[PDB]
């Protein structure tokens, strides 16, 4: 029956067009079953979810679907849905991306990575720790994909230098290779959750909060950092121990140290541009953290309340990158008339920034925000909350555990951003129905959607690591089961112990009722 | 006194930083003179105008200044100013840019250009006409910069083929060269005004109308086209006659025909992707035109009023480019099990679109819209209208003439988009003060800001043409004086004769009072 296999291959080869054409027909009964506006909004949301999961269209292109569907269906006029795509959360994201582009332009990230690798050591467990701490720190500010793609060649070079009764020794070599190659994407995913700009789903949560709960303002850069950074550190430590036990065995060292010092020296001396970019990045982080950390007064109290935000601070800081000189200025240049008068190069030109900023992710976040606005305005949120009646008796902690497990095992097959975009309105409505703080369910879902460790399709970093060829699918699956379990447990601990104090989750807020 | 010249050169070399640092100090008295909110808004507007004119910052970076300045100054909170950057006008612009990227990806624009050049002829006056008609048609959908940059090499090749008592013949050769090289940017600038998506200032007018006059909806793709296309044709004819008289003398022909047929044949046969892109472009134009042309009922009357717009149609049409196959589909492929199962290439991937869309111009338009919103909300518009009291006795036609002349002679030194962004609120307030329709002053300013012909700095197409080296500054100045005069006269004629019927300019609208 080779004809069946041939037909299956033909169907799989044209899977994108088939899914694209047949998803609206399959979702058509949703419109008929539900009330008109809510049914049409749910149809749009489900269509976009299926398109994102199956990759029938580019993620940015699928994110543009509200623009078409909401006005034709009467859910939302164009002049309303279109500006949801540049809410201030997207400007915070854009400022973070511009700062990351400036950092990568001058190889500051590589210098920091190599310095940390020098500091931690060369011993095998110490080396997996070094790699994990480097990737998690660089994923806090750069994207997970960029951090993984930059750190993988360094790991490959170090492993080649290290490895440049035979069955035993070869087994240990291969296990060390697999451990090094699997510790990078996991640490990138873990570290992306520590900051709002670290990964897109955090900004999805921030932007969709404005639509579902416009009066909520307790989630900002400082509060999210003080909540997630200890959780990120605990999860990174647990993952490092798990990987070192599983794979790491918990003159080669000299060779690895030599290759690390080669790659650090190849960067040359620290340029003035690198120092300026680092100082601007430190100012960026400090001013984002200290604007309104909610436990001590911030510098936003010196201005009009309700006017400033993290986006304004980010844009103001990244504006300096476009005019600050990349060469060391000197007052003698004015006095010396014989010096050349070539115009100085700024720290970042707009050409490089534009060619390095992922505008697709910006449009994806905008599509998520517009879908949240359409769900709120069409009344689909009220209908969803009405449908969540049988779950109103679930204990809140058990509810957190179940939603975290469901989102973690659903993000293993789809993009984290799309997963959180689809699942966040459900979490908000469930929290409203459960007489509990909306953040108490929304934050764990946002954090857990980034807990994608089992499959190459789960996150782009996983695919980049799998492209190396030293990792099997079974290896990532068996590591990711326990990674997901530890992440779920630690997320529940964080949500029940110190998120309560940070976000005032103990009482139902006035803006949620 | 060579020290003075040396110091002047030092100052000019560091002009960007000097302007950037000293403009706020020079504009500081504006805050003190005016009332607080209006003074701060005017300070922001003047700072952005100076930065745009002097190029102290990249245009997109300067467009981000409202994000910083309005919240710190209390003019507008971040959650309000940031979404002004993705009003639906920017999505119409983005759809136009994506369609232009799809057109340029498959060399459809080059095929159309070469076909038109074949059709018009090879005779010198006929050849300047051909060039002008090609560049003006391609500037209607592509950007002026892109059209000029694509059409200049073709003109260079044709001139080289043509030229590949000696003083007389050399004079005629040089004049023909100058005429061909000057007819391209002028025609690109003229043709950019025919459509809303042809050039950014039209979209600036459309977006700022939403802020100044939210209830105005008579300006759309169809109405703007039926207003500007006859005006564009008349101005193109006048410019062609002027250039042919000034420079064109109003076996070389065989050689030029041979090189044109070489460059047409080098494109190969018409691909299926080219045909699909052309059909999608025709659908794009027709559906934009027929949505609500205001003289015959459109297809928007079949849906909810006030929900659809040109942006929705544009996004819906350009969405097809991202999944429609670039190769001819066949039903035999399913039946033939031995055919390869390689996935088909879409007409446009998001990678190419992202690397070809000018996101800087999108951010510039957004900055213009945000500045318009800040001017309206801060009360600066009311103050400006109060300051325009002595001009209330000027006849409306004379007012149109004066504003067109002022804007035309001001855009000769700065970007058209920045010029229209700065001048449009003044035009709206002057129209309000003058008891006349706001469009009667706003449209001529928007059209005339694109009438930049005298200097290389006026428009990027002028700079690209000047980079060839065959054009002198005096040549462009002497051509552009009469080009500007004819443009002003034709714009006044259009505003006083047939714009009145198209836009109902004869009476003060209810949404303006
Ligand atoms: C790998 C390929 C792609 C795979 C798919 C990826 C995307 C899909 C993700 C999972 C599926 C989505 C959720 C389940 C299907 C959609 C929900 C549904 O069936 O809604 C309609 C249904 C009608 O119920 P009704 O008859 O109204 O109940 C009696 C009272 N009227 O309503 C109900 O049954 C009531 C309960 C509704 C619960 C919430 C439904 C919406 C959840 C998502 C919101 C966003
Ligand atoms: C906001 C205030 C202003 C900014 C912060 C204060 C000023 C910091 C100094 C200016 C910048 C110096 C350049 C930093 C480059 C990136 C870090 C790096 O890789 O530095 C390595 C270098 C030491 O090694 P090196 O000398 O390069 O090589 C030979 C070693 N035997 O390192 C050095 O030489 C100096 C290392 C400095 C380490 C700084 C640690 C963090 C300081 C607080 C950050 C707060 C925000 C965090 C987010
Ligand atoms: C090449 C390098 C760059 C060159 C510069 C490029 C950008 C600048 C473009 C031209 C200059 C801008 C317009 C003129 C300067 C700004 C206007 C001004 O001076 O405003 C303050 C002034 C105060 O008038 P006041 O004392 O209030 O009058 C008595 C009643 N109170 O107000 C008045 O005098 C009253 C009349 C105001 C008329 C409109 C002013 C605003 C026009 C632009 C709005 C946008
Ligand atoms: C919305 C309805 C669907 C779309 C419009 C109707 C279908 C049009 C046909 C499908 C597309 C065909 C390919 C067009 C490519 C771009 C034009 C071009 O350069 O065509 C050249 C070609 C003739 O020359 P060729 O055969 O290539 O070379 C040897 C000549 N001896 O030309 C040809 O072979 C055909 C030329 C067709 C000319 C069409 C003119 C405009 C039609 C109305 C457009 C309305 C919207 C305008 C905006
Ligand atoms: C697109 C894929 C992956 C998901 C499944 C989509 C389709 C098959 C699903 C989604 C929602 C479903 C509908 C949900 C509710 C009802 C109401 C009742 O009359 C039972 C059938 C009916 C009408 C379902 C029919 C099947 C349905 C339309
Ligand atoms: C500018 C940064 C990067 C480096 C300089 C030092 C930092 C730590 C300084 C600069 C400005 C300072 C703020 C200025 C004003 C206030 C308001 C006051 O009621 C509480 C302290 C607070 C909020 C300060 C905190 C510390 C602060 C943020
Ligand atoms: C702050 C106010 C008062 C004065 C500003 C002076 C600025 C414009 C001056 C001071 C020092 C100068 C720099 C000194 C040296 C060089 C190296 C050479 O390649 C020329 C450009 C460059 C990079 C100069 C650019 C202009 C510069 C930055
Ligand atoms: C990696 C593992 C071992 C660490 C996390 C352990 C988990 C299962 C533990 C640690 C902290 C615990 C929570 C601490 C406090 C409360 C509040 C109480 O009123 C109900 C139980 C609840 C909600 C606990 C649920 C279980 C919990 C989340
Ligand atoms: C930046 C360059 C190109 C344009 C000129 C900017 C400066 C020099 C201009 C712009 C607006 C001007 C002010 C406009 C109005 C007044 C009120 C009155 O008291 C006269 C002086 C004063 C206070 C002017 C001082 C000079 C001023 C601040
Ligand atoms: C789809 C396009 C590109 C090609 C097909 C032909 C075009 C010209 C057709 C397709 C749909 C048509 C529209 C369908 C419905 C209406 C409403 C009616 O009250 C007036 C005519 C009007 C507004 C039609 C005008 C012509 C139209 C736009
Ligand atoms: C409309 C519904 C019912 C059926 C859709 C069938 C689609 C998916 C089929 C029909 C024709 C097919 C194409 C036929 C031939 C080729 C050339 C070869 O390189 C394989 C891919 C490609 C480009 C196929 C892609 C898939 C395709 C477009
Ligand atoms: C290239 C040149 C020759 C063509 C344009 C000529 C200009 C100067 C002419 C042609 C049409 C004319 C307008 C036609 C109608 C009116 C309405 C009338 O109540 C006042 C004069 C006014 C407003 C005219 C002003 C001058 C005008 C704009
Ligand atoms: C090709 C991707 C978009 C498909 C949109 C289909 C919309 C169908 C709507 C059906 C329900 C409303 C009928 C009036
Ligand atoms: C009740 C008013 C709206 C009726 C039509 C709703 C469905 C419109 C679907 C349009 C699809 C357009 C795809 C490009
Ligand atoms: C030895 C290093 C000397 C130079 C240190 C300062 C580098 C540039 C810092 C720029 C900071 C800008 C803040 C707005
Ligand atoms: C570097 C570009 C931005 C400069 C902004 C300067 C703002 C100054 C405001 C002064 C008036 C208000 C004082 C309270
Ligand atoms: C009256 C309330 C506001 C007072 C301050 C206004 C000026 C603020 C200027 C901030 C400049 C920031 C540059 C990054
Ligand atoms: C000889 C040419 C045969 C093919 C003509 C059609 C090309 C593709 C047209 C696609 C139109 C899509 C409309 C949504
Ligand atoms: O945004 C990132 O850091 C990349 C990872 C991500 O969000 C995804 O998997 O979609
Ligand atoms: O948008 C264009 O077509 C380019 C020309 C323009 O707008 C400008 O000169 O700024
Ligand atoms: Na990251
Ligand atoms: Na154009």
């Amino acid at each position: 029956m080779a004809a069946l296999a041939a037909a299956a291959k033909k169907v799989w080869s044209a899977r994108r067009l088939l899914v694209l054409l047949f998803t609206p027909l399959a979702l058509l009964p949703v419109v008929f079953a539900l009330p008109p506006k809510e049914g049409r909004c749910l149809f749009v949301i489900l269509l976009m979810a299926v398109y994102w999961c199956t990759e029938a269209l580019p993620l940015s292109v699928t994110a543009l679907l509200p623009i078409v569907l909401f006005p034709f269906m009467g859910i939302l006029p164009s002049n309303k849905v279109c500006p949801q795509y540049f809410l201030d959360t997207n400007f915070l994201f854009l400022s973070g991306l511009i700062m990351a582009s400036a950092i990568e332009e001058w190889n500051l990230h590589r210098r920091i990575a190599l310095k940390i690798l020098m500091l931690v050591g060369v011993q095998p467990a110490r080396l997996i720790l070094g790699m994990m701490v480097t990737t998690s720190f660089l994923s806090m500010w750069l994207s997970n994909t960029a951090s993984t793609a930059m750190m993988l060649p360094i790991a490959n070079a170090i492993l080649k230098s290290l490895f440049g009764d035979s069955r035993k020794e070869d087994e240990y070599r291969r296990n060390i290779w697999k451990g090094f190659l699997i510790s990078i994407p996991y640490s990138a995913s873990i570290g992306g959750t520590a900051t709002l700009t670290g990964t897109a789903p955090n900004l999805i949560l921030l932007g969709q909060l404005k639509s579902f709960f416009p009066q909520c303002d307790v989630v900002n850069f400082g509060s999210w950092f003080i909540f997630a950074f200890p959780l990120m550190l605990l999860f990174l430590l647990a993952g490092w121990l798990w990987i070192s036990f599983l794979y790491g065995g918990l003159n080669a060292e000299d060779r690895a140290r030599a290759v690390i010092r080669e790659e650090y020296q190849n960067l040359g001396p620290i340029k003035f541009a690198e120092q300026a970019v680092f100082i601007l990045f430190c100012m960026f982080a400090i001013l984002l953290f200290t604007r309104d950390p909610k436990f001590i007064p911030g510098w936003a109290s010196l201005f009009n309340p309700g006017f400033l935000s993290d986006a304004v601070t980010g844009v103001a800081i990244v504006t300096i990158l476009f005019f600050f000189p990349s060469q060391r200025p000197s007052l003698k240049w004015w006095f010396d008339f014989k010096a050349p008068n070539t115009e100085t190069e700024p720290l970042l030109t707009w050409k490089k920034a534009q060619e390095t900023v992922p505008w697709n992710i910006i449009l994806l976040l905008g599509g998520g925000f517009a879908m949240a606005k359409g769900c709120e305005e069409s009344g689909l949120s009220v209908w969803i909350g009405g449908q969540l009646h049988p779950l109103e008796n679930v204990p809140p902690a058990l509810a957190v555990l179940l939603i975290t497990v469901v989102i973690a095992f659903f993000t293993e097959f789809a993009s984290n951003t799309a997963t959180i975009i689809i699942f966040l309105p459900v979490l908000a409505e469930l929290a409203i129905r459960l007489r509990v703080h909306p953040l108490y369910l929304m934050i764990p879902g946002t954090v857990g959607c980034s807990f994608a460790f089992m499959l190459p399709v789960s996150t782009p970093p996983n695919s980049i690591a799998f492209a190396s060829g030293h990792l099997l699918v079974k290896d990532m699956v068996r590591t990711g089961l326990l990674m997901n379990l530890m992440g779920v447990l630690l997320l529940s601990l964080a949500m029940n112990t110190w998120a309560q104090t940070i976000f005032q989750l103990g009482t139902f807020p006035d803006w949620a009722d």
